[PDB]
């Protein structure tokens, strides 16, 4: 199971940790993709979870969005974990450096209370633009169910701990 997890609130836990490398360790039934409304995987945590797949998560991808069109800013889909959960949720939270409104980041969380548990990263930070410590403090405002989110820069990790 999860381990070396800080505890936030009743369900929202912490860790300094490669989403990546926790995924294929724990093998969670729901991981959360950091996802655009294109599902096109190229960097951050979609690129890393992508790479990690061997290119099938695009491969899906690409399949669901010829079928489906693209998602909304705000919204998810459920595609397979392939090799590193049963399930990836990709969850689209906004892009500040895209120009999008950051108050659909409550939207965005919102999708993660159809699932019971979830590893997770935290939506809109890193190279989606958002202020981490806001978007923290949205999840645990938003999500009820089990949460632990895991946050690949330490010093980032260390700030998020501090100031919550
Ligand atoms: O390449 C990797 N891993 C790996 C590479 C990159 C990331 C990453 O961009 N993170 C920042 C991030 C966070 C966060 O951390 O809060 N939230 C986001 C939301 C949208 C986009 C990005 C982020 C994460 C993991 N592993 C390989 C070597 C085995």
């Amino acid at each position: 199971s999860f381990s070396g997890y800080l505890k936030l609130t009743d369900n929202v836990y912490i860790k300094n940790a490669d989403i990546v490398e926790e995924a294929k360790k724990v093998k969670p039934t729901v991981v959360v993709n950091a996802a655009n409304v294109y599902l096109k995987h190229g960097g951050g945590v979609a690129g890393a979870l992508n790479k990690a797949t061997n290119n099938a998560m695009q491969v899906e991808s690409d399949d669901y969005i010829a079928t489906n069109g693209p998602l909304k800013v705000g919204g998810s889909c459920v595609l397979s974990g392939h090799n590193l959960a049963k399930h990836c949720l990709h969850v689209v939270g906004p892009n500040v450096n895209k120009g999008e409104d950051i108050q659909l980041l409550k939207s965005a969380y919102e999708n993660f209370n159809q699932h019971e548990v979830l590893l997770a990263p935290l939506l809109s930070a890193g190279i989606f633009g958002a202020d981490p410590i806001h978007s923290l403090r949205v999840c645990v405002d938003t999500v009820r169910t089990n949460v632990y989110l895991a946050v690949f820069d330490k010093n980032l990790y260390d700030k998020l701990v501090s100031s919550f």
